[PDB]
């Protein structure tokens, strides 16, 4: 264990001996990379302890895979978990720096986008912190999605930069690198076995990210693979001949799985691309983890404890592949007969759902995955068989209204034949979501609402053929990167009150500032805390959004996927419609009504999301005029900070007053933002729908702001929309007319509008009730103003939040995960 | 300084901490990596030594730039330069390996091609070691020229895969980037100075690779230069569109510069890539000096010292962009005028001449060049017309066709007007070599008899106007990496003859051993090194060639580009003869007559040059007959070595009792292999041309074996042919009929004598007088067979070729070039 002495020269050396830049000066990005090859040393030697523990005692492993992972910076939770912290400070110093200027220059991994990406990054945190025997799996995108510029002509994507000069935390492991195929034909052999032959061939080289855990020595793995073709794939004869673009073409073809993540798939080449992509991940995977499983195992190998020695989590339908794949391993390769392989694919592999509506669940073209994965469209269909034959024995062929009905439901192949069928132009598709929900042992939701639409629901037949597979786990974010690390004050309040400094750990403690959320004192404290990061935020949104803003207001942040069911555009309106009403009343008046607000909004929309890019202009522009108003001034400022990631979180999330989590109620599955914001003392406005309704019940009803129609209402009131009988309020009619006479200039919204006005329509009608909404939005608004000047009030509010939040730590999650799927006990690393 | 204690722990600490494998076992890869890490730290010691010396003292520093440099494997002269050979070795033992096993795993740098490339090695191995401020830029070349397999079917190609896991020798440098563009316009803005806008924009990042000087700390740099686009340029909308391959157009044709040596300019479009290429060099090395020569400078700048603080030295005519392109930032960038500029360029550049022929001489379309680099076809005019003017006041407008004549040798554009002219369709051309031999200070030919004919044919009419600007710097070849690395045991012995191990350095000691060649003694260690090292080649020749040999035979080694020029077939011809005749003699006259041999092919044949690929293959199947008939047995094998390149070179050499440079005379400018052989106590046969003239001086005229029409006749006995005189001799006439017969069976030869046969012609008439050479040349190998037998004598002239080599080591050419050209001295670093 080292100190800052040992940590000088750890770095000194790096800068010198792993140089990455010439030796003329030690700028602050050298003193980045030079520090963090040194953080790194040391989070090897306990990825080689955990390595070797794991492989002595050969025990359960689980493995969680995800088409993405939303890392964000890794040196401040690497040094804090590792508990260097204080000794990397001052290194630095004797070096001419300091920690957040270095962590600054730290781009964030562009591994992921959103929640389900958050979500997996967090749970690393815990199976690390908490010593589970657990990896996870998912590709290196080197370019991401995009970065997001706010230019004056609202968002404009680049391609993310992160590895221009590469990462400095990962180990690239030139020994493990697997074979995928795609494409070809399948042609049984004389041993009565399938051989996949032909197609296209591509490596998958391993990328080890280290996750270390806190106070712990176990230090997990994010592997994440990388394609290529081996440099023999370069056509010379073509090159020299002078088609070079031709001579590219495999490696072309073969990078471009891991450019970017969510590539648009308006093309047929898109959703090619996609499947790749999905497929790539499965596959390289599995044969990564049955290497392992093989290797552990010896001489003395038995596929009858393959999932007594492994357990692989399917993060939403993108890792569907996984089921088809190790069944064709398990067969094609390792020889094993039907009943087997699939007895112990099910018993290996698990669904955690996501996804809230049935026509948001994955669905592809039979067609396609036939061209691309013949296989593996062979097994599905003996899969699929395989269950028109259990649906039939259990119930049988009474009332065939019933029968033929389930059939249609639960079929794997939709517009598809049955091998026999008794009784007396359509597209071909896979369900990839009820191939996931046949070949688990275990499906999950991601909240209790969201589990049981799941059950009751979506799936509501496979609940009535296998009740036992269905359960929950409702979502967590880790305590350490989420309070310990990205907000210092709140946690010296916390370890303060509690008395020791293991909440961190046993994050029940929280709730033991219950007791205290009255005494005056804390208060004093709390918003003295809450204060200083405020005033940290003030001078990130100076440069980066250009905007002077004052700490005394108060902070109402909204930041997720740029979407019209995220609705940030209620939010905007709410904003104009305070805007209106403070100009059509005087000075004094205008102080006395509304209090002070910095209205935060960011993340990203997606760029084809042509109405989604029209919001993003819209808040920017409300912000250009509002901001710029010498008759508002400091009462009211909005701005829209760019490029929203994981730093940014880190850095908004602490300094909040109130955060809106306003989706249109019934379509957040769980949201994770809000777990964030709860624990670090924030107050939440929201629908109730998703994470949202037990927070509220944890935090305190009357310490959780709530409005809108309820998940249950919203096809009656999208009914009466469609019959009209909708009658709009008169504030909601102000807001669009202020708009349209063009307050915020040349730019014309009438498009914007567009979409909210009409009865009926597909981009008409306001799908997701905004302006029905509206009222008691703008109204709970008011509630929060008056909320917001009882500040002991206010603060009681703001300590209970903190002190519910226990039960969203991830490490509550992963305990559950671990003990109900996935069997796994926890190994201790001396 | 380290021991072996200290480097068991600096391999353990890279192959754990750098790494690049799993932790699972230290395999042979892993601790190749590890080892190399070790060296890389030590050269990195004495990098950062060299360079504050340098930056304190800002004296004159030298630059060699090179289409290619054949650096080779780095491991054995890296820990043999530093001295710590024998620790290295130790602390691999700790570690269950052993030197040779871990200098096997690294590929040779596929940064070149042919001598060229390894003079400019072999260059700076001497710079390093002579303490010459001096560098070395080239490109990063990700494939090389190819991997050659010499398959059943003759050779074929496959791209070098060097890269695949990386270089652990070398330093990506993320600060040292330049840009540069192509294609575009030109416009004079307000200033009066040229702007080149628009075309295309490359980056060009710098890697740096350690060059050691042996028994010194000066360690100098090979800056390699790799090219790429910055990710911003990745076209988000495309890809996601779906047109993958067009959103990649901008990095695939960025990168495609640094893909391979030599691309095959058959096509337009390789014309382009070629001297993309070049530009490449000349442009992001000339940025970097100029940077480094401002940053030296400081406040007081003086661009009057840029010739006296920098040199440029041109390897041939791929760099010729070097004048036009510093005249460019000289006058575009910096603002200086015409002459200031050119002044300066022709103080700093010069060039080395490696070519004989005129029509070997590199030209350019002027359309090409005038589309690809307009500012530089601008200033390349400006000089041809300053260039008329000088022709013309030197030399009066007397005999006009003198004028004229003079006018068209020397201009720089092939094909043009003159801007004024007296005297009361051809495609336009830019010739490079011209434009050298005026744009430097310097010209100087590559032997005494190559630098004549420069002088008085070449650049005849140059010579008159410009005489001072001629020398000569005979070749040379560095002694560590050619006796002290190569061949241990030869060294031992020279160490012991000598007085000192001060002969790597002081290499005029070889002379010590004359008096000695005749000492029986000393003959009887010199015979048992060569055997030892034969043994080697043993083991070597059986892995790669599949082929079991013995060593008690004469070894006759021929390795060069595969090339009609460079004959080959003459000897493969001599072969068969040799082998014709033994089948017509019994087995006891047989074993006399002929001398047993291992004859030794290798080298590589560009994959379009047909006749070439039609020679590997003619080589492959004598061996495959010779070597297996009952008849012959171990009097004769013929093997050719796949994949001829410096690892390989460094084996054979050593063990060589003959090798061949039997080139048509008067084609071969120097040649350097010949001189790594007559280090190593090989004898030479070959033609009188090149460096085989002075070798043969030095050496001995009696310890050097020659044969062959000389450089003067050759047209003369072209004319004899072209009349129809020449008259072969019947023992040529008996080989052709002998192959014709089909004795190496199916493979059918006619065309490949096709080439030889014939008085007129583009491929028919032996241009390259392989019949009329043929006679003298078997009778030659007579008289090798006949010395071979007395082994007093061979092995006199074996130790008489070593003690004659002196003059032969390239650290005499670096003195010459440093004193007469560059007027750099020696700094020594403390
Ligand atoms: O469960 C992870 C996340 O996945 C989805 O994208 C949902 O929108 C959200 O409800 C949830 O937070
Ligand atoms: O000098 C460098 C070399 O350049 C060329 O490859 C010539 O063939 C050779 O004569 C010379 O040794």
């Amino acid at each position: 264990a080292p100190d800052a002495a040992s940590i000088t020269s750890s770095i000194k050396y790096h800068a010198e001996f792993t140089p990455v830049f010439s030796p003329e000066r030690f700028e602050l990005p050298k003193a980045f990379f030079a520090t963090a090859q040194s953080v790194r040393d040391s989070l090897l030697i306990n990825w080689n302890a955990t390595y070797d523990i794991y492989e002595k005692l050969n025990m359960k492993q689980a493995y969680y895979l995800s088409m993405e992972f939303l890392q964000g910076r890794a040196l401040l939770n690497a040094i804090g978990n590792l508990e260097l912290t204080g000794a990397f400070a001052e290194a630095l110093k004797n070096l001419g720096h300091n920690l957040e200027n270095v962590a600054s220059q730290e781009p964030d991994a562009a591994l992921g986008n959103g929640g389900l990406g958050r979500l997996a990054s967090c749970f690393l945190d815990s199976l690390a912190t908490l010593n589970y025997p657990a990896w996870g799996y998912g590709l290196r995108y080197k370019y991401g999605l995009f970065k997001q510029r706010i230019t004056k002509d609202g968002q404009e994507e680049v391609a993310e930069d992160w590895l221009e000069i590469g990462s400095p935390w990962e180990v690239v492991r030139n020994d493990v690198s697997y074979p995928i195929k795609f494409y070809g034909k399948v042609s049984t052999g004389s041993d009565g076995k399938r051989y996949w032959i032909g197609g296209e061939d591509i490596k998958a080289v391993a990328y080890d990210v280290p996750i270390p855990g806190y106070k712990t020595r176990t230090t997990i793995s994010l592997r994440l693979w990388s394609t290529q073709v081996p440099s023999a794939d370069f056509d010379l004869s073509a090159f020299n001949a002078g088609e070079h673009t031709k001579a590219c073409e495999a490696q072309a073809n073969a990078e471009k799985i891991c450019y970017i993540l969510y590539p648009g798939d308006e093309s047929e080449e898109g959703k090619i691309l996609r499947l790749k992509q999905q497929y790539t991940l499965c596959s390289a995977s599995l044969q990564d983890i049955i290497s392992r499983f093989e290797r552990r195992s010896g001489d003395r190998i038995k596929w009858e404890e393959f999932p007594e020695k492994v357990a692989v989590q399917m993060n939403d339908t993108h890792p569907t592949l996984c089921i088809p794949e190790l069944m064709r391993i398990l067969i094609d390769l390792k020889g094993l007969n039907w009943n087997e392989a699939w007895n112990i694919t099910q018993r290996t592999v698990a669904y955690t759902n996501h996804t809230v509506l049935p026509e948001a669940l994955e669905k592809w073209s039979y067609e396609l995955m036939q061209k691309l994965l013949p296989r593996h469209v062979e097994i599905i269909e003996a899969i699929d068989e395989e269950l028109v034959h259990e649906i039939v024995l259990k119930y049988g062929s009474m009332d065939l209204n019933k029968l033929e009905e389930k059939l249609t439901t639960m079929r794997i192949l939709e517009n598809f034949d049955l091998p026999s069928s008794v009784a007396e132009i359509p597209p071909k598709k896979v369900r990839m979501a009820n191939l996931c929900v046949v070949g688990g042992h275990a499906v999950n939701g991601v909240a209790e609402i969201h589990s049981e639409i799941v059950k009751e629901e979506v799936f509501n037949d496979f609940y009535e053929l296998w009740p036992e597979k269905f359960q929950n786990k409702t979502n967590g974010v880790t305590p350490r990167r989420w309070i310990r690390f990205c907000n210092p004050p709140l946690s010296a309040i916390i370890t303060k009150w509690t008395g020791t400094e293991d909440w961190v750990l046993k994050t029940e403690k929280l709730a033991e500032l219950q007791k205290f959320a009255d005494n005056e004192d804390l208060q004093n404290e709390w918003r003295e805390a809450k204060r200083s990061n405020k005033i940290k935020v003030v001078s990130f949104l100076k440069e980066k959004t250009g905007y002077s803003v004052v700490p005394d207001a108060m902070f109402d942040i909204q930041v997720k996927r740029i979407h019209e069911y995220k609705r940030q555009l209620l939010n905007i309106f709410g904003i104009v419609y305070r805007y209106k009403k403070m100009k059509e009343m005087t000075a004094a008046e205008r102080k006395t009504n509304f209090v002070p607000r910095v209205c935060i909004f960011g993340g990203k929309a997606f760029a084809t999301y042509v109405q989604a890019k029209r919001i993003v202009k819209f808040i920017t522009d409300v912000g250009a005029t509002i901001n710029h108003d010498p008759e508002i001034g400091d009462l009211l400022k909005v701005v829209f900070v760019p490029d929203y990631n994981v730093s940014v979180a880190e850095l908004l999330i602490p300094a909040s007053d109130l955060s809106e989590h306003i989706s249109t109620a019934g379509m957040e599955a769980s949201g994770t933002s809000n777990m964030k914001f709860a624990m670090n003392g924030c107050i939440q406005i929201g629908t109730l729908d998703g994470a949202n309704v037990e927070i509220r019940e944890e935090v305190g009803e009357e310490n959780f702001f709530l409005f809108g129609a309820q998940a249950h209402e919203i096809a009656g009131l999208r009914k009466e929309r469609a019959d009209g009988k909708f009658v709009p309020d008169e504030r909601f009619e102000e807001v669009k007319e202020f708009v349209r006479s063009g307050a915020f200039g040349s730019y014309n919204y009438d498009d914007l509008i567009g979409s909210l006005e009409g009865n009926e329509g597909f981009g008409r009608a306001d799908y997701f009730l905004v302006g029905k909404d509206f009222p008691s939005y703008i109204e709970c608004q008011e509630k929060v103003d008056e909320a917001y000047r009882d500040q002991k009030r206010w603060t009681t509010m703001s300590i209970l939040n903190t002190a519910g939040s226990y039960k969203f730590s991830s490490d509550r999650t992963i305990h559950e995960y671990a003990k109900d799927i996935w069997n796994i006990e926890a190994v201790e690393i001396a």
